[PDB]
C-alpha cells in the first residue's frame, strides 16, 4: 500500500510519474497508462486492418443525446484500448483506423492518462505482482495490474514543509525548521511586534496545529534577483518535504525556476493582491503573518479533504471544490455503462466533433436564462407575511426518443442518487458533505468546470420553474394571496387583519407546506410582518411593519419608505414628498384603526382622503405661486434643475406636474375608493389650466430597466438577479446577503455577455407575415401567399432603446471597458 502525493505526465505519451511516500521517505517510480477512445465507425461491416497492434471489441454504451444529432443511423458502437505511442505513430499517416470513411466521432479522446490514473486508480495504490526490481528500474505497467485500496487514513504526517510566495519585488519564503526571515527588495520591529501579537491572538490555532507545523525568528530585508535559485537548490540538497505556492504567476514561477519540477509541490493560489501606494508594510506583514500561521489549518483541511475525496494531496485545491465533484461523479459513470464524454481546456461536451457545429435549437437553450416573476400592485390592509424559500434547486433535483430536447434521464438519476447519499452523510456529522451539496449548485451553473453540459442546466432551470410555480398553487388553495414571487422572496397575503392572531396560522400552514413529500426538504423563514402596506414594486413599498409578533405586549412598529421614484423629482419637491407621504399613511392607518374599533368595498380604508384634502390644496396653491415667481430667477435657478439617472428617457418641463403626477399614482393604487381619488386628482388637476384626460396628465414609469440574471456570489453560493438602472448604489457592488464587494471587470464583461447575446439573437429572429401571423417558410419568397408583408418579431426600436440604456448605464459609472466595447461597433 502506497499513498500517492502527486500524479504527472512525463514528456513521453502514456509516461507517468508520482511522488509516492514508500515506508521509508518519498520516492518517485515512472507510471505506463495506456489510451482508450469510443468509436462509432462504419455502419455494421469495417476495414478492420487489425495487423495494428490493439485490441477491439464492440460494446454497448449509452450515447449522449445531442438535440441536433436526431438520427440513431448505425449504432454498432466500438470499444478501442490503444497504447499512446502507437496513436501518435499513426496520427502522421492518413490511411489509419481513426481517419477513414464513415467516422462519425471520438468520444473519449481528450482524456489524458493523467485524469484516466487519478480517477481510476487513486491516492491509495499498491502492487499485486506475486519482477519487482526490473519494475522499479524501468516503468511498471498497470493495464495488467491495478486496484484500489481503502483511503480511510492516509499517513501519519510528520515531515518538512516550504513556502514561498509572491506579493504583486516581495518574493517570500521561509522554513518550518529554519530560523531567519529574509524579504527581498522600523520594519523589523513591526515584524516582531505583530508575530508576537498574532500569536497571542491565535494561541489556541497554533497549540491544536502544533504538530502539522511549529517560535520567533531573525528578520532581514534583502543583482539580488539570482537568489531564488540558490535557495531552492540549497533547500534541495539539505532535505528531500512539500512546498507551498502562493502567487498570481505560478506557471510563471514554474517556468523561472528549474529545480521546481524535481519536488512535490502543492498549489495554494489565492491571488489579486495589489498594493495601496502607501504604508504597505504593515499590510504586508499581516498578509505574511496570517498567512505563515494558518498554514496548518490550512494544510489540515487539505489533509481532510483529500482523505476522505480518495484523491492525492498535490491534485486539490481549497477552493476547487468542483473538481471532486467531477472525479468521483465520472468514476461512478466509469463504473456504470455510459460514455464520459469528458473535456479539458474547453468550456464545451464532447459529443464526437459535433459541438463545434452552429445549431438553432442549442444556441436558443444556452440564451434563455430569464426567470418570471409575479407582482400584483394594490394596497392590502390585511396582514402580509415575508417568508423565505432556501435550497429550492437541490429539492428540484431531488423531488423530479420522442422529444429531443431530453437531457439523458439515466445520468439524472445517477445524479439524484448521488445527492440522495450525499444527503444522508451531510445528516450524520459531516462538514465536508454539506460544503459539497452546498456548491453543487454553482457547480451545475459554472461552464468552466469539467463534464459541463447545456442541456442538464436548462433541464434544471426548467424543472425549478415548474417547482416554484407548483409552490404557488400549494400556497394559493387555501386562503392566501400571493402578492411578490421569486426564487428566495414570497409574499403571501393573509386574510386576518391582526398580526397578534397569526401565531399559529402561519407556523401551521408552514408545516403543512414542509409537510408534503414534494417540499421536504425545503426551508422556510418567516422574516417580517406588514400591518398595513402599499405595494407597486419590489423598489417601490412603503408600510408599517413588525419584525416577530410577541406575547402579552405590544409589537413594536416601525415603518419603512423605499421610493427610488423620489429620485427623479426636483431637489426642492423631495421634502415635500416625503412629508405628505407619510402624512396619508398615517391618515391610512388612523381610518383603518378606526374602521376595526367600529366592529371590491373594504370601510377599512374608504373615507381616508377627507382628513388632509384642503391643506394638500392650499399647500398646492402656494407651491404653484411660488413656482411661478421664481422659477426664471438666475440664482434660484439651483434647486429646480432635473437631476439626471441612469434608465430616465422622459423630457418634462413643470416639476410640480410630476409631484402631483406621483402623488396621485401613489394614491391610484387603492383599487377601492378609485371614485374619491379621481375627485381629488380633478381638483388638484384644476390647479393648473389642464383638462382631466390630457396625455400631458399621464403618469409613466421615469425609469427603465435592465437586468443581470443569476449573478453568482462565491462567499454565499447566493444567486439573484441585478438590476443596473433601478437598484440604488452600496448595492450593485455587494451581495445582497454577506456585505462583500463585487469584482467590478466581472460585471463589465457579464454587461458584454449581455449585450453581445442580445445583438445575435435579434439577427438570429424570424420573420412572421402581416395580415396572418404564419411562420415564413421559405428560404426565399417576395411575401405571404395571401396579403402581407413579413415582419421580424424583434422590432428595431427595442434593440436601439437597449443600446441607448447600455451608453446611459456604462456613462454613469466608470466602465471603460465597456465603452470600448460599443466604439467598436
Ligand atoms: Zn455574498
Ligand atoms: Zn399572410
Amino acid at each position: 500500500t502506497w499513498e500517492v502525493l502527486q500524479y504527472k505526465d512525463s514528456g513521453e505519451p502514456g509516461v507517468l510519474e508520482v511522488f509516492v511516500t514508500i515506508n521509508g521517505k518519498v520516492q518517485n517510480i515512472t507510471f505506463h497508462i495506456p489510451k482508450t477512445i469510443y468509436m462509432k465507425f462504419k455502419s455494421q461491416t469495417m476495414p478492420l486492418q487489425k495487423i495494428k497492434n490493439c485490441l477491439i471489441e464492440k460494446s454497448s454504451a449509452s450515447l449522449p443525446n445531442n438535440p441536433k444529432t436526431s438520427n440513431p443511423a448505425g449504432g454498432q458502437l466500438f470499444k478501442i484500448t490503444l497504447p499512446e505511442s502507437v496513436f501518435l505513430e499513426e496520427k502522421e499517416n492518413c490511411t489509419s483506423i481513426f481517419n477513414d470513411e464513415n467516422v462519425l466521432g471520438v468520444f473519449e479522446g481528450t482524456i489524458t492518462p493523467h485524469q484516466r490514473a487519478i480517477m481510476d486508480l487513486g491516492a491509495s495504490v499498491t502492487f499485486r505482482s506475486k519482477a519487482l526490481g526490473k519494475g522499479i528500474q524501468q516503468g511498471f505497467e498497470m493495464k495488467d495490474l491495478s486496484m484500489a485500496e481503502n483511503e480511510r487514513y492516509l499517513s501519519g504526517f510528520s515531515m518538512d514543509i516550504g513556502y514561498l510566495l509572491h506579493f504583486p519585488e516581495f518574493f517570500s519564503l521561509f522554513k518550518s525548521w529554519g530560523d531567519t526571515i529574509t524579504i527581498l527588495v522600523i520594519n523589523a520591529s513591526s515584524l516582531g511586534q505583530i508575530y508576537k501579537q498574532m500569536f497571542e491572538k491565535k494561541k489556541g490555532k497554533i497549540e491544536t496545529y502544533s504538530y502539522l507545523v511549529d517560535i520567533n525568528f531573525e528578520f532581514v530585508y534583502f543583482k539580488l534577483y539570482r537568489r531564488l535559485s540558490q535557495e531552492t537548490t540549497k533547500l534541495k540538497e539539505e532535505r528531500g518535504f512539500l512546498l507551498l505556492l502562493q502567487s498570481p504567476f505560478i506557471t510563471k514561477l514554474l517556468g523561472t525556476i528549474r529545480l521546481l519540477n524535481q519536488m512535490p509541490i502543492v498549489k495554494l493560489s489565492l491571488n489579486e493582491v495589489l498594493l495601496p501606494q502607501l504604508n504597505w508594510q504593515p499590510t504586508l506583514l499581516k498578509k505574511l503573518v496570517n498567512h505563515v500561521l494558518s498554514s496548518g489549518s490550512w494544510i489540515s483541511h487539505l489533509i481532510k479533504l483529500s482523505q476522505y475525496s480518495n484523491i492525492p494531496i498535490c491534485n486539490l485545491r481549497l477552493d476547487s471544490m468542483d473538481y471532486i465533484i467531477d472525479v468521483l461523479y465520472a468514476r461512478k459513470l466509469k463504473k456504470e455503462n455510459i460514455v464520459l464524454w469528458w473535456n479539458e481546456k474547453a468550456p464545451l461536451p464532447d459529443h464526437g466533433g459535433i459541438q463545434n457545429d452552429f445549431d438553432l435549437n442549442t444556441s436558443w437553450i444556452m440564451n434563455d436564462s430569464e426567470f418570471p416573476k409575479i407582482n400584483n400592485s394594490g394596497v392590502y390592509d390585511n396582514v402580509v407575511l415575508d417568508v423565505g424559500v432556501d435550497n429550492l434547486t437541490v429539492n428540484t433535483i431531488l423531488t423530479s426518443e420522442f422529444v429531443h430536447d431530453a437531457f439523458s434521464n439515466d445520468a439524472l438519476n445517477v445524479l439524484r442518487g448521488m445527492l440522495k447519499e450525499w444527503w444522508d452523510e451531510a445528516l450524520k456529522e459531516n462538514s465536508t458533505a454539506d460544503l459539497l451539496v452546498n456548491s453543487l449548485a454553482s457547480w451545475v451553473q459554472n461552464p468552466n468546470a469539467k463534464l459541463f453540459d447545456g442541456l442538464l442546466r436548462y433541464h434544471v432551470h426548467n424543472l425549478t420553474k415548474k417547482a416554484l410555480l407548483q409552490l404557488v398553487n400549494e400556497f394559493s388553495a387555501l386562503g392566501s394571496t400571493i402578492v411578490y414571487a421569486d426564487r428566495n422572496q414570497i409574499l403571501i397575503k393573509t386574510n386576518k387583519y391582526s398580526p397578534e392572531n397569526c401565531y399559529a396560522y402561519s407556523q401551521y400552514m408552514m408545516k403543512a407546506v414542509r409537510t408534503n413529500p414534494m417540499f421536504s426538504y425545503l426551508d422556510l423563514n418567516i422574516k417580517r410582518y406588514w400591518d398595513l402596506l402599499i405595494w407597486m414594486d419590489k423598489f417601490n413599498f412603503s408600510g408599517l411593519a413588525c419584525i416577530e409578533i410577541e406575547e402579552k405586549e405590544n409589537q413594536d412598529y416601525t415603518a419603512v419608505s423605499q421610493w427610488q421614484l423620489k429620485k427623479f423629482l426636483s431637489p426642492i419637491y423631495q421634502p415635500e414628498f416625503e412629508d405628505w407621504m407619510m402624512i396619508i399613511l398615517d391618515s391610512m392607518l388612523k381610518t383603518k384603526q378606526s374602521y376595526l374599533k367600529l366592529n371590491s368595498v373594504e370601510n377599512s380604508l374608504n373615507g381616508f382622503s377627507h382628513l388632509f384634502s384642503k391643506p394638500l390644496m392650499k399647500r398646492v396653491k402656494k407651491l404653484f405661486k411660488n413656482q411661478q415667481e421664481f422659477i426664471l430667477d438666475p440664482q434660484y435657478e439651483a434647486d429646480y434643475v432635473i437631476p439626471v439617472l441612469p434608465g430616465s428617457h422622459l423630457n418634462v418641463k413643470n416639476p410640480l406636474l410630476e409631484l402631483v403626477k406621483s402623488l396621485c399614482h401613489v394614491m391610484l393604487l387603492s383599487k377601492s375608493t378609485i371614485l374619491e381619488i379621481r375627485t381629488l386628482r380633478k381638483e388638484l388637476l384644476k390647479i393648473f389650466e389642464l383638462r382631466e384626460f390630457a396625455k400631458v396628465a399621464e403618469f409613466k414609469d421615469p425609469s427603465l430597466s435592465l437586468v443581470v440574471p443569476d449573478f453568482l456570489c462565491e462567499y454565499c453560493f447566493f444567486i439573484s438577479d441585478i438590476d443596473f438602472c433601478k437598484a440604488a448604489p452600496e448595492s450593485i457592488f455587494s451581495c445582497v446577503r454577506c456585505h462583500k464587494a463585487f469584482n467590478q471587470v466581472l460585471l463589465q464583461e457579464h454587461l458584454i455577455q449581455k449585450l453581445r447575446s442580445d445583438i445575435e439573437s435579434y439577427l438570429i429572429q424570424d420573420l412572421r407575415c402581416s395580415r396572418c401571423h404564419k411562420v415564413k417558410r421559405d428560404y426565399m419568397s417576395a411575401h405571404c401567399p395571401c396579403a402581407g408583408a413579413w415582419e421580424g418579431t424583434l422590432p428595431r426600436e427595442s434593440i436601439v432603446q437597449k443600446l441607448n440604456v447600455f451608453k446611459q448605464v456604462a456613462k454613469y459609472y466608470g466602465f471603460d471597458i465597456l465603452l470600448s466595447c460599443i466604439a467598436d461597433l
